[PDB]
């Protein structure tokens, strides 16, 4: 398991302009489009994303393309994070993958806010950061996920995976 595979599991892959869980135009491998309530202003960012006219549908090569794009993005914003990068630092391979997971999700600065429960990462109390983590609206709105990603952090494996 590696953080591409992990991530593909979580979010899945959709070849045409899709709702997410919030209601945002979203395509591929949770690619959020844009959060505007228009399908149209969907499918200019989709053209502007791809480099070609594309109807709402792409291919699973672009797909992918927009993903690894994504995760490289989300790995060098945690770097450029002064919040984030300490945490990252500090962590193992595993652990680093579930970080990696949020910020996809939720952005750099929806994960820099969870103070509490990097404090707790960083000192390694996997437990108590466990519970401090499903104190949000996060675990709240994806519950299922939320609890694969906080098993991770927990245990340090990829069984919530497998
Ligand atoms: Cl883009
Ligand atoms: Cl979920």
């Amino acid at each position: 398991m590696n953080i591409f595979e992990m991530l593909r599991i979580d979010e899945g892959l959709r070849l045409k302009i899709y709702k997410d869980t919030e209601g945002y135009y979203t395509i591929g491998i949770g690619h959020l489009l844009t959060k505007s309530p228009s399908l149209n202003a969907a499918k200019s960012e989709l053209d502007k994303a791809i480099g070609r006219n594309t109807n709402g549908v792409i291919g699973k090569d672009e797909a992918e393309k927009l993903f690894n794009q994504d995760v490289d993005a989300a790995v060098r914003g945690i770097l450029r994070n002064a919040k984030l990068k300490p945490v990252y630092d500090s962590l193992d391979a595993v652990r680093r993958a579930a970080l990696i997971n949020m910020v996809f999700q939720m952005g750099e600065t929806g994960v820099a806010g969870f103070t509490n429960s990097l404090r707790m990462l960083q000192q390694k109390r996997w437990d108590e950061a466990a519970v401090n983590l499903a104190k949000s609206r996060w675990y709240n709105q994806t519950p299922n996920r939320a609890k694969r990603v906080i098993t991770t952090f927990r245990t340090g494996t990829w069984d919530a995976y497998k």
